[PDB]
RNA sequence: CGAGGGGAGCCCUAGCACAGGUGCUGCAUGGCCGUCGUCAGCUCGUGCCGUGAGGUGUUGGGUUAAGUCCCGCAACGAGCGCAA
C-alpha cells in the first residue's frame, strides 16, 4: 500500500544535469538513463513520516512550499483540507526573515479587509 | 503764610551711562535669492550578499511627460518629489 505506487512509475527527470550528492542513489543506467532510487526513497520516506508525525502532532505550523510550475494547483487545494499555511507563486523575498514587515502588513491586512464590510 | 521748605513730571547753560560706518568679512552666523530642474530622481526601517566602502529596494521586460504602476526577481515596504 505505502511502496506500490513509490514503484510502479517514478524514473525520469532532467538527466545528466545532477549535482553529485544525489551520486549514492542512482543505481543503474541502460542507455542514457538515471533512475529515481526506490528502496532508499521507502527509508527516508519513512523517516520524513516518523519525523513529521512526531514533531507535527503537538500542533506546529508546517509549512510546505509548493512554487514551481504545477504544484501549485495542488498545493491550493491540500492547503485548505490540510490547515496549515502555503505560498502559491514565489516564495516571497525573506519570508522569515522580515516577518516584521511582511507580519506587519498581515496587520494592516487586517484592518483593509474589514472595509468591505463597512 | 503755595508766588516760603519749593512740586507730581519736565527743562539741561554746559556735562555724564551709552549711542555713532549704505566700510570691509555670508572666507564667523539666522533668514534668504539664483542655479542645474518642472528633467524624475533622492533617502530611510527590516532582511540578505560582501572581511569593506557599498550593492540589493532604485535590476531585467512593457509603456507613459514621469521611481505613474504591472511580471519575474532577496526583496518587502515607507518619506520628499508627477498628481490632489
Ligand atoms: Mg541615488
Ligand atoms: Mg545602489
Ligand atoms: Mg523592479
Ligand atoms: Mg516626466
Ligand atoms: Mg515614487
Amino acid at each position: 500500500v505505502k511502496e506500490l505506487l513509490e514503484a510502479g512509475v517514478h524514473f525520469g527527470h532532467e538527466r545528466k544535469r545532477w549535482n553529485p550528492k544525489f551520486a549514492r542513489y542512482i543505481y543503474a543506467e541502460r542507455n542514457g538513463i538515471h533512475i529515481i532510487d526506490l528502496q532508499k526513497t521507502m527509508e527516508e520516506l519513512e523517516r520524513t513520516f516518523r519525523f513529521i508525525e512526531d514533531l507535527a502532532m503537538r500542533g506546529g505550523t508546517i509549512l510546505f512550499v509548493g512554487t514551481k510550475k504545477q504544484a501549485q494547483d495542488i498545493v491550493r487545494m491540500e492547503a485548505e483540507r490540510a490547515g496549515m499555511p502555503y505560498v502559491n507563486q514565489r516564495w516571497l523575498g525573506g519570508m522569515l526573515t522580515n516577518f516584521k514587515t511582511i507580519s506587519q502588513r498581515v496587520h494592516r491586512l487586517e484592518e483593509l479587509e474589514a472595509l468591505f464590510a463597512s
